[PDB]
């Protein structure tokens, strides 16, 4: 009953994903038109089969998007049994509110909604940038954690006398708690007119770690604070690499250390030239999930 | 009084046209992108109870425009505008509406109806939508208006001798007739020698089709060869291919932006759509016929 | 084995045959009227978690046919069946796709589309439906299946001398083609044998112009085929006495008197179509591989 079907966002990954499933990738046209309107063909029978679709919805956004939606309705009117969309980066994540009442879209919850209408019965995503999204939707959502993927390498590395740095007074919460999970200090950045920073820094290797990385702008400059605060190096670590903006050459010239990052979003020539960026393989945690899931489909 | 218009930035022109031509302001709204590309919107004027019609055709970058669109619409609805009618001109999508001899595709005009449904549009006005049908994808109310009045009124204004209405297809033999019908005039699928033939299609897209009838009518000796379209696709080599080719003018609408390679091609000439829109919205506002314009 | 099928009154005979092929009882059920002409349905047995089927063709009596396949479908909804596909055969109001330029009117095969999802219907299955479009007005699966196996089946079967397909109006003539194709034979808009395929007859109008035109300019025969045969106000007589030589048409809807009186026309047998497509969809095969 399984199958797995993919859009152009992350066509490697599915491959990594089915291969440890022990299954075929479906086969489909995903594509365009001459006037640049996607054209998509299902080109094998899903009659009654339980189906995944494995897209993020990276840029190029609306692309990525429309080929999902277009993908999803080919599937349903072919008679699908059952259609997931397995999102691992959600696109338009960060619009999730209307800050300050501010005439602007929750691009999020229209996002939800055009999944929904389109017939897609259940969502996989990965570090879901706010746990209040999945409330947006009125179909199962499964959010899971690429941490174990990022705090595996993050061992492998052995560094001393390693340090858990928090860039903002957000996550300062979700820092202590990967602190206290390496047992290791914690350090918080913030600025009050980045001026300030409590906990000293100095003899430190400095970890950061984050949902996502866009231009590194944030990055870049905690790093620059840290050694100038005496750091020893300055390493982050992300699940998704936007890196958008010139974010490799930012990266390039920035006092940060080390970029490790998943493969949820593929790696840029750019990126790929860039000796300080790294990535690491989620499609294990991808496969076992799809997995779990299925299992739950053959209960009735 | 209560009316307002909105534009993403499939049209620009177009949306300055029609408010114009209507009295009135365009509303103030920043329609943008975020370095990663996704699409950046906010409603830069107060919008509580008003009458929004949004003008943006879906054409290309198809998806990022309907994204816009989509977008737009719920930051109006969220700032509690009235009500939120889409004016798309151009509806993309509209040649998928159908799954030929049912294979596995999708009917992407359906889906496309149902996001603009979702996202809390109430109304939809549209010119020359590629298939009637698409009306029946929609369960809120469609206004399917005609460039006919421009087309007409410009070839009527050509004043040609021996003129011939031409199908270049044969899934167009229908709309031809009552072309010929209203222009009296004779109907080629015929006879040709000698005469002025002129071709109305909704849309012209790569115009493959288009410079191949012009050609062949030519070679059986037509006199001189004109083409009408409602809908500018033009891609992608179709600009230069109408140039080199046996087509003596092809007139558009303003419905799509003509591209650089197309401003520059000296048989493209395109008129004003804005003077029907606006008549329309104006209609639409007062409750008087649509209809009746064509 | 969990597949059940059961039949309003618009082809009773044709849902047995199905069911005969398929090796299964047809379901028990009374649907009927009551004495102010109210649609009566009891489901007479049980259904629940069973994949329900319902043979019924939206053909004339179109609302009462419909509005009995609308009942039916609440009662199974409401007596749990685990699942309900409409079978409809002839799919009534498909005329009506589209406003025309300036018309006031209703949509009414997207009416119906929307009824019947509101009834409960999770699938669709058809037979050469009158526009490819209609698929969109629902948002549940539609299968829509042809006849063309059982029409050219019968074409071949008789081996007629120098075949012609013709093509009678000039909506049709892209598919005339792709018949022409498939038989390799010509296309027309002389003495040869003319056979013009349809997916539907009414009033047989201009069938009977195009054999007229076709015989006053040479043709020896002309044969017509069509898959459903509504064939209302006169149809049979305008047939009787035109130049056609037999309208050869499927059974997804029942010959009235007149038409199984005139000897020109004659039915075949869908039941064989039908029941395949069940089991097809039933084993999760490929219905379009037919
Ligand atoms: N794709 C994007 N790229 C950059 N910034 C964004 C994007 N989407 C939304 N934003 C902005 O980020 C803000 C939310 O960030 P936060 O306060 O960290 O949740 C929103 O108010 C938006 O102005
Ligand atoms: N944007 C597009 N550009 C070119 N062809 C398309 C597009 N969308 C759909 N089509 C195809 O064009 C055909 C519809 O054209 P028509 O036969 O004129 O209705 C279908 O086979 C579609 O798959
Ligand atoms: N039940 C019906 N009987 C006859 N004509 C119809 C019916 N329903 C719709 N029509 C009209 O038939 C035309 C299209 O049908 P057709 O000629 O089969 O393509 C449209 O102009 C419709 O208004």
């Amino acid at each position: 009953g399984l199958m797995v079907f993919t859009g152009n966002a992350n066509p490697a990954l599915a491959q990594e994903v089915v291969k440890i499933l022990g299954i075929p990738l479906g086969k489909a046209m995903v594509s365009r038109f001459s006037d640049g309107e996607i054209q998509v063909e299902i080109q094998e029978n899903v009659r009654g089969k339980d189906v995944f679709v494995l897209q993020s919805t990276c840029a190029p956004t609306n692309d990525n998007l429309m080929e999902l939606m277009i993908m999803v309705d080919a599937l349903k009117r072919a008679s699908a049994g059952r259609i997931t969309a397995a999102i691992p980066y959600f696109g338009y994540a960060r619009q999730d509110r209307r800050p300050r009442s501010a005439r602007v879209a929750i691009s999020a919850k229209v996002v939800a909604n055009m999944l929904e209408i389109a017939g897609v019965e259940r969502i996989i995503t990965m570090d879901l940038h706010a746990d209040q999204i999945q409330g947006f939707f009125d179909i199962p959502v499964d959010n899971i954690y690429a941490t174990p993927i990022l705090l595996g390498d993050l061992r492998k590395q052995n560094y001393p006398d390693l340090l858990v740095v928090s860039p903002d007074v957000g996550g300062v919460v979700r820092a202590r708690a990967l602190a206290k999970q390496l047992n290791c200090d914690l350090a918080i950045i913030d600025k009050r007119r980045v001026m300030n920073i409590i906990g000293e820094v100095e003899g430190r290797t400095c970890v950061i770690m984050d949902d996502m990385v866009d231009t590194a702008g944030t990055l870049c400059k905690a790093a620059q604070v840290l050694k100038e605060r005496g750091a020893k190096q300055v390493f982050a670590y992300a699940t998704h690499p936007v890196l958008s903006g010139g974010a490799a050459d930012r990266i390039a010239a920035s006092a940060l250390d080390e970029l490790v990052v998943t493969d949820t979003i593929p790696l840029s020539a750019e990126s790929l030239a860039c000796p300080k960026i790294r990535a690491l393989s989620s499609a294990g945690l991808l496969a076992e999930t799809f997995s779990r899931i299925r299992r739950g489909d053959s209960v009735m």
